[PDB]
């Protein structure tokens, strides 16, 4: 239920949540501890590159904009590296994974303060995705996922079932344990039994 932001970026990161948390500044080494109950869904945590806001909370960012607002109630734009969880009160289990299906834009870990074997471990994505980013998907701060590129069910999988693709397999060949396209889920699904651990999140677990 407790979740903790910590960024470890050189740079300022801004960093977003939903639907409970909002959003906050992040300097270097500042950490943001929200509260998520139990039975919280579709939950998603980001980091927002290159913003800029004046004292009323508006402005915009370079990638995960959320409506030129610093305190999130919506969705970031794409690119922006995902963190997301779903507290489940019918199993009391904890689902929650690293997705590039909307993009990459900030390295990251995300991982069980308590973690208890089984699938319930910390997992990465600290790859140089913004370097070897294929110049098709390639934007400003991030490396976006073909499907916000090209769009199409190949890779949005919006109309049935879909498979990996060759620009999909590029981001899981970095970063094997998160979501590559819509329904990799098998090999980027994780699970902790609900209320035996807490979660962090990091940017740039790797300095
Ligand atoms: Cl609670």
């Amino acid at each position: 239920a407790t979740i903790e932001v910590r960024n470890n970026c050189p740079y300022t990161v801004w960093a977003a949540s939903t639907p409970i948390g909002g959003g906050r500044r992040l300097n270097r080494g500042q950490t943001w501890v929200i509260n998520a109950p139990r039975g919280t869904k579709m939950a998603r945590i980001w980091g927002r590159t290159g913003c800029n806001f004046n004292a009323a909370g508006r402005g915009t960012c370079q990638t995960g904009d959320c409506g030129g607002v610093l305190q999130c109630t919506g969705w970031g734009k794409p690119p922006n590296t995902l963190a997301e969880y779903a507290l489940d009160q019918f199993s009391n289990l904890d689902f929650w994974d690293i997705s590039l299906v909307d993009g990459f834009n900030i390295p990251m870990t995300f991982a069980p303060t308590k973690p208890s074997g089984g699938k319930c471990h910390a997992i990465h994505c600290t790859a140089n995705i913004n370097g070897e980013c294929p110049r098709a998907l390639k934007v400003p701060g991030g490396c976006n996922n073909p499907c916000t590129t090209f769009g199409g069910q190949q890779y949005c999988c919006t109309q049935g079932p879909c498979g990996p693709t060759e620009l999909s397999k590029f981001f899981k060949k970095r970063c094997p344990d998160a979501y590559s396209y819509p329904q990799d889920d098998p090999t980027s699904t994780f699970t902790c039994p609900g209320g035996s651990t807490n979660y962090r999140v990091v940017f740039c677990p790797n300095g």
